[PDB]
C-alpha cells in the first residue's frame, strides 16, 4: 500500500494495485531496480518490465515473464513476491548476491494486460488478450499460441473462437510483438522463463515439433536439479521433459521461439496445483508457491552465470 513492506502478499490483487507496486518498489530501491515500458496493450495499457541491475553495460540477462495466460492468477502473485524478493536478497544470499553481481534479471508480472483487467472485471477464466477481428465476434488470441515457431502448426486452433486460437499471423499480438522486439535488440539474453498454471511441471522445447534439442542432456540435467530444488521447502512433486512429450504437441509456444533465437536456457513453469483448485488456487497457498518457485528458478539462475 504505501511501501512494498505492508504490501499483502498473501492475497490477489488487481492491475493498479500491481502497477503502485511497481513504482513504491523502484522508489524504495532505485539504485537496484528500474521501471520499463516495453509497448502498450491493444487496449492502450502500458506494458511493464522491471529491470534488476547492479550496474554494467548490456550485462547477460534473464528473462522471465508471467500471467501470459490472465486466468492463471497465482503466476502475477508470484512475479510480486519475486519482485521484493530479489530486493531483499541481494546482500544476504550469498548466491543470488552473485548472480545480480554480473547479470540483470528482466521481469515481466503482467505479460496481458487486457486479459488480466478482464478476469477482474467480467470472466475470471479468461485467458486470451483483448484483440477484435472483424472477421469474428470473438474476441481474442492464445498470446503462447502467437510466437514465431512452428506457428500455426498442429497444436493450435485457427478458428478465432477458440481459446486456442493463434492470431492471423506470427507476432500479430502487441504483447507478443513488444516482447520480441525487446528481446532481440537486447540481444544478450541467456535464460527465458516463461510462468504459467496449473500442473506442478517443469518443461523446455520443443513443443511444435517432434525433434530433440541438441542441448537436452545439459537442459534436462538442470531441470531434474531444479525440481528437486522446489521440493526441498514443502514436498511439492512435479514433472519434466520437453513440452511434446510431456504433454502433447503445442505450435507458437515462446520457450521455442526463445530458444531458436540462441537463449540456451529457456524453460516454462507450470505452478500448482494438480487440479484440486486449478485456476482458482486459494490465496493462502500464494506465499508457499511463490517460495518453492524460487528455490527452482535460483537453481537455474545458478548454472546460467
Amino acid at each position: 500500500a504505501r511501501s512494498t513492506n505492508t504490501f499483502n502478499y498473501a492475497t490477489y490483487h488487481t492491475l493498479d494495485e500491481i502497477y503502485d507496486f511497481m513504482d513504491l518498489l523502484v522508489a524504495e530501491h532505485p539504485q537496484l531496480v528500474s521501471k520499463l515500458q516495453i509497448g502498450r496493450s491493444y487496449e492502450g495499457r502500458p506494458i511493464y518490465v522491471l529491470k534488476f541491475s547492479t550496474g554494467g553495460s548490456n550485462r547477460p540477462a534473464i528473462w522471465i515473464d508471467l500471467g501470459i495466460h490472465s486466468r492463471e492468477w497465482i503466476t502475477q502473485a508470484t512475479g510480486v513476491w519475486f519482485a521484493k524478493k530479489f530486493t531483499e536478497d541481494y546482500g544476504q544470499d550469498p548466491s543470488f548476491t552473485a548472480i545480480l553481481d554480473s547479470m540483470d534479471i528482466f521481469l515481466e508480472i503482467v505479460t496481458n494486460p487486457d486479459g488480466f483487467a478482464f478476469t477482474h472485471s467480467q470472466n475470471r477464466l479468461w485467458r486470451k488478450t483483448r484483440s477484435v477481428t472483424s472477421s469474428s465476434l470473438c474476441v481474442g488470441v492464445d498470446a503462447n499460441r502467437n510466437w514465431d515457431a512452428g506457428f500455426g502448426k498442429a497444436g493450435a486452433s485457427s478458428s478465432p473462437c477458440s481459446e486456442t486460437y493463434h492470431g492471423k499471423y506470427a507476432n500479430s499480438e502487441v504483447e507478443v510483438k513488444s516482447i520480441v522486439d525487446f528481446v532481440k535488440d537486447h540481444g544478450n539474453f541467456k535464460a527465458f522463463l516463461s510462468i504459467h498454471s496449473y500442473s506442478q511441471l517443469l518443461l523446455y522445447p520443443y513443443g511444435y515439433t517432434t525433434q530433440s534439442i541438441p542441448d537436452k542432456t545439459e537442459l534436462n540435467q538442470v531441470a531434474k536439479s531444479a525440481v528437486a530444488a522446489l521440493k526441498s521447502l514443502y514436498g511439492t512433486s512435479y514433472k519434466y521433459g520437453s513440452i511434446i512429450t510431456t504433454i502433447y504437441q503445442a505450435s507458437g509456444g515462446s520457450i521455442d521461439w526463445s530458444y531458436n533465437q540462441g537463449i540456451k536456457y529457456s524453460f516454462t513453469f507450470e505452478l500448482r496445483d494438480t487440479g484440486r483448485y486449478g485456476f482458482l488456487l486459494p490465496a493462502s497457498q500464494i506465499i508457499p508457491t511463490a517460495q518453492e518457485t524460487w528455490l527452482g528458478v535460483l537453481t537455474i539462475m545458478e548454472h546460467t552465470v
